[PDB]
């Protein structure tokens, strides 16, 4: 049943909503530098997603028409990490520091879920039918859409009293995950008119259950840090 | 029992030993400062192989036997990244820049095979038996012994003439690399489906391996200037 697999993303998406996490990068009486203290975390996933969407997710090679909706959808998400760097910069995150510091950050053990969530992901996704990786592509992306919601708060909050340019905690990142290229058909609308066998209605459960169990380990990592590091409050420049 | 096997790694073996970026190493006439010049690009490797053995390799919640002597493995080999880190502050290579431009370091593209090695061989290793991994295992390590007994003749160059003691590109970390994984393949026998997947095992091993190593002979090419700045004591 996919009816029973897409509501189960609805499931799965309003529970990962209620994450203390989001309410508190959403909570508009804490400054906004201060809800984006999570930020260099996303470091250990930002370029991982990338590679993701560059080499696990994409297959050139294939005729299958279903791999070049992956392969069309993995063009838009592979740009994204040079956003990230770019509010990187913005936000005063973008700090000098020895290289072996910079290898030390990224492979913390605090940091352990958040850098390894792609990885997981490629692995889970490898043996797929394509219409089977399209399941972990929409779950993936409503993880991701329930996050740059919260994010693009304090983020647009920045933007205006800052007058600079956001784009990866913004609201234009949101609008351009939510829709989809002109002239190709939506990843959801083709899982709405796919029957699944029994056998893949139980890997289906599977996915999903996999992505969003990540994902809340991720965001977990993501409240620890922010415990753990409370005095690095981003520092941006106004124009 | 898998004769075929061992025999299969050891010609992938002889054949990667022979790679022009192992003559550039062991080459005795260039200074050992300047054969080292691929030694950042390990960045992209060292700490994803901590990562396999930490992760992938290993389930301590396990009963099997096999996978027991790997966890015992990984114990080993997941210390090897702190060494990485050592010989990389002696040999002038821990260097300041700015956060962003050490991710685009790691994540370049001239450093593609190099960083998902490791994570080829997670995907690679995930839905096998733990006896099936030990092939994987046991070609990744003969690959990289091929490595670093290169890397140690000018590693321990630089460790004589500075007298600093390396960890990583040195004699001590080869020694390590040489209970046994290879006791068990020799005494296993494989199905025909298995001995089939276990040469593609082998051939992906070694064939990513090569690619690593010529993206190492393309990085010295590019930056034939930047050799290693050791300090003596
Ligand atoms: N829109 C994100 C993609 C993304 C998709 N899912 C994500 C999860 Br779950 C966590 C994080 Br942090 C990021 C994502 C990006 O462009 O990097
Ligand atoms: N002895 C290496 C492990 C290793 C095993 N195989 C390797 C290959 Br192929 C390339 C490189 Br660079 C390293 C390895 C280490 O501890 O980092
Ligand atoms: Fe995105
Ligand atoms: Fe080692
Ligand atoms: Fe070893």
């Amino acid at each position: 049943m996919m009816k029973a697999i897409l509501q189960l993303i609805l499931e799965k998406r309003q529970e990962f909503e209620k994450l203390p996490c989001f309410e508190f990068v959403r909570d508009e009486t804490i400054s906004p530098e201060e809800r984006l203290i999570l930020y260099p975390c996303i470091a250990a996933f930002a370029l991982n997603f990338r590679d993701l969407n560059r080499y696990d997710y994409r297959d050139d090679n294939s005729s299958d028409y279903y791999q070049k909706i992956i392969n069309i959808h993995t063009q838009e998400d592979a740009k994204h990490w040079e956003w990230f760097l770019n509010d990187l910069e913005l936000l005063g995150f973008d700090k000098t520091m020895r290289f072996s510091e910079a290898l030390r950050f990224v492979w913390s053990d605090d940091l352990l879920h958040t850098r390894r969530l792609c990885h997981n992901i490629a692995v889970l996704s490898h043996d797929l039918e394509p219409v089977m990786k399209m399941v972990v592509i929409e779950a993936m992306e409503t993880a991701g859409l329930v996050i740059f919601h919260a994010l693009a708060k304090p983020g647009e909050s920045i933007a205006k009293a800052t007058r600079r340019k956001y784009l990866y905690v913004a609201d234009s990142h949101v609008e351009v995950e939510t829709g989809h290229a002109v002239g190709t058909e939506n990843i959801i609308t083709i899982l709405e008119q796919t029957q699944l066998s029994s056998e893949q209605e139980e890997k289906a459960k599977e996915i999903v259950n996999k992505v969003f169990q990540w994902s809340t380990n991720l965001i977990g990592e993501f409240e620890r840090y922010v415990k753990a590091h409370r005095s690095e409050k981003a520092q941006p420049t106004a124009a």
